[PDB]
């Protein structure tokens, strides 16, 4: 009967694995130079095209971090990978020296709600101008699909293989694969992985993304609950002093500057590096190798609004749906693609932000909206266990807040 007491405090701060609205890409176009698919190599490449290069220097220190050991890492980012400029066969990978600032790096409270993270969501639902998965991306069946479930896959896939969530699955994918494959492929080596992702332009060009890089710690993964350490250092254009408590948890270097389009002419803007320390584990990197069910998962969704409206209506309303034909005359979210870019979203940032915070959140606010919805309709303990799972979490916090809209209408 009463809104959930979100917890007061300073705000909430980013904790995904790899910036989200944030990132920025160095990109190269229908790859075809010698080795293409081979990760170092697409990364150097990348690397190449940008000639903004500068001095870095720390422009938001981390407060509880040795911000110097920050530094020099990506200082020695740039020259191994000088040095590997210098050979005359690229190598596959490359195993960072044991510095250290790398033996340092590699390790060898209440928070209030911050606008931030409704801002990344609202990102996560938007339309990007590359397509991020092929047509036949959603599913694993073994046979051929039926007709229905063919022309409803074809037209969810439509609606969100362009979505921002869908470049996050990927980015998620990608990283996930190739940290645990190189968690057991080189377990004493802090092993350089870049972080890259695959994607085609409007004209069909086939284009490969660097967002940064990891480095990864020893991985002796003996178990699914292990954890090796790494260090990411990612692009961005995002000036970290705009909203520092969102970046708790990092050093943010300066490191270049970059040539734009934008509304006004050609504009010069700085390049950040985003650098903190994480750790993942065997279950999680899997977790993140399968986030591709999140598109499996939300097209499902959809599926069941078709098969109610097709049951009530004793015909199939699939085109019905998707075109946007008591029948509904609109669509809440304004349009049918909408709703399915924001139940990827959802499905996404689930994945992105798992926690037991979200999973007991989901299930004691799932008790206590049927309770609601049937007092509406027809006229303390339950508050507590949903409210002990609102600590410091942003996803949390947000569908927390979410909640409490719907209380209020
Ligand atoms: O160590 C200095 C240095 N290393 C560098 C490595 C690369 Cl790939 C580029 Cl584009 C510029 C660099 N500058
Ligand atoms: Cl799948």
């Amino acid at each position: 009967p009463r809104p959930l007491r979100l917890p007061d405090g300073p705000p909430c701060s980013q904790r995904s694995k790899f910036l989200l609205m944030d990132a920025l890409k160095l990109s190269i176009e229908d790859p075809s130079h010698e080795g293409e698919g081979i990760p170092l190599y697409d990364a150097i490449k990348c690397m190449r095209t940008f000639f903004g290069w500068k001095e870095p220097n720390v422009v938001k220190p981390h407060e509880k971090g040795i911000n110097p050991n920050y530094l020099l890492s990506w200082k020695q980012v740039l020259a191994e990978l000088q040095d590997i400029e210098n050979e005359e066969k690229i190598p596959r990978t490359k195993n960072m020296k044991k510095t250290s600032q790398l033996k340092w790096a590699l390790g060898e409270e209440l928070r209030s709600l911050a606008s931030w993270i409704q801002n990344e969501f609202n990102k996560a639902c938007e339309l990007t101008d590359s397509s991020w998965i092929e047509l036949d991306e959603i599913g694993e069946d073994a046979a051929p699909i039926e007709h229905i479930a063919s022309m409803r896959r074809n037209y969810f896939t439509a609606e969100v293989s362009h979505c921002r969530a869908t470049e996050y699955i990927m980015k998620g994918v990608y990283i996930n694969t190739a940290l645990l494959n190189a968690s057991c492929a080189a377990m004493d080596d802090f092993q350089l992985i870049p972080m890259i992702s695959k994607c085609r332009t409007k004209e069909g060009r086939r284009k490969t993304n660097l967002y940064g890089f990891i480095i990864k710690g020893r991985s002796h993964l003996r178990n699914d609950t292990d954890v090796v350490n790494f260090v990411s250092m990612e692009f961005s254009l995002t000036d970290p002093r705009l909203e520092p408590h969102k970046w708790e948890k990092y050093c943010v270097l300066e490191v270049g500057d970059m040539l734009l389009r934008s509304a006004i002419g050609h504009v010069s803007r700085p390049m950040f590096l985003y650098v903190r320390t994480n750790g993942t584990s065997k279950i999680k990197m899997k977790w993140g190798m399968e986030m591709r069910r999140c598109l499996l998962q939300s097209l499902q969704q959809i599926e069941s609004m078709i098969e109610a409206e097709s049951s009530v209506k004793e015909k199939d309303m699939t085109k019905e749906f998707f075109e946007n034909k008591e029948s509904p005359k609109g669509v809440e979210e304004g349009s049918i693609g909408k709703v399915c870019r924001t139940l990827l979203a959802k499905s996404v940032f689930n994945s992105l932000y798992a926690s037991p915070q979200l999973e007991g959140f989901s299930a004691e606010s799932r008790k206590l909206l049927l309770i609601v919805q049937a007092l509406r309709d027809n006229l303390g303990g339950l508050y507590e266990a949903i409210e002990e799972c609102l600590i410091n979490d942003p996803w949390v916090l947000l569908n927390a807040s979410w909640f409490n809209s719907f209380l209020t209408h």
